[PDB]
């Protein structure tokens, strides 16, 4: 209990579970809740295996009020994004500038926004990966904070791509948010972040 | 003594350096026939003749490609493999050598298109960079991708120490692709991407700082 975690979910929370997983031993972090904008999101069923309190909120017109609400009220200091699958209000984005954290699974800054895998897939790049980034008011366009590097094989599909990338995702996320809860993780002057600790900000996993 | 390769370039040639080192021995299967220049000053002219390959300087603007385009067929050349060229090829270049020409980028594309890559992906603050080599075809720097190679992006690096690291990449990649098209390894498919026929591999994990 130091670090105070709030995931936001829709669907099955794979990268939720990692995160519970990595910070359930010996652990500077604590997922305080996890939040839902889908009644039938699998990811809630994890999170209530972890002991993890968790909260549905109505999708359309997303009730924003409630979340808010909730992150106040378990003492968030990180927002991270798992799968969340709306787009958030400018208030909201305004007001946890600097808090709020996603993962998008592609070596940005390409093929920002939906369907990153197949779009990738479809483009015949060698290589592809996954990025960890501040959430700012533009989608997938904020401060990037770390990125994983994987190879796209000769006998791939979309969907086998996807899986290589989700299975770095599961890497990156945790470390990622570790080296922001042990305060090594440094927005700097020209608007890119860096690492005060030893530790670098780049992966390469190879499969 | 059989794939025939014309390179152009602009610079300094380093990667022209580093095909001519990988095809000089003597059992290689790439000959470099020309090397042609946009420039009167570029220093990859004196690493050409070291060589003993003929070289060629065509005016820039506009670029002279009929002079380019008849030092080639009169070199007998059945790739053109531009190494720090810099020009916009005009469509009709473009056109007279289809599915001929190569580029090798300093990026990942399709990140970062267009000139100063390097310091494109440094002021972006990427913490992966690299290059691409990959077909010319008419739309700039989008033609199918052939190979990458990716390195990391350093907390202490500058915009031209990072320009060493893809440079140290590309001097791998380069003759690396050439030899698999040397091999009649690499084909097109039905998709429009490029595959490997054999067990080499068409990414490059280089992990030194």
């Amino acid at each position: 209990k130091e670090l105070r975690v709030g995931v936001l979910i829709s669907g099955r929370g794979s990268n939720l579970e990692a995160l519970a997983k990595a910070f359930s031993t010996e652990s500077s972090v604590v997922i305080s809740c996890v939040i839902s904008n889908n009644a039938e999101a699998r990811g809630l069923l994890i999170a209530q295996s972890y002991g993890i309190p968790t909260f549905v909120v109505k999708r359309k017109p997303l009730d924003i009020e409630h979340i808010s609400t909730v992150l106040r009220e378990h003492d968030v200091d990180l927002v991270c994004l798992a799968g969340f699958m709306s787009i958030l209000p400018e208030k909201f984005v305004t007001d946890w500038h600097h808090k709020i954290i996603n993962i998008h699974p592609s070596l940005l800054p390409s093929f920002k926004g939906l369907n990153a895998q197949e779009q990738a897939y479809k483009a015949g790049v060698k290589i592809a990966g996954c990025t960890l980034h501040y959430v700012y008011q533009e989608l997938d366009a904020g401060p990037i904070i770390m990125q994983a590097a994987v190879p796209v094989l000769r006998e791939d599909t979309a969907e086998s791509l996807a899986s290589r990338i989700l299975a770095a995702e599961h890497v990156c996320y945790p470390k990622g948010v570790k080296l922001i809860a042990q305060d090594k993780i440094k927005l700097c002057d020209d608007g890119t972040v860096q690492c005060t600790g030893e530790d670098e900000l780049f992966l390469f996993q190879e499969n």
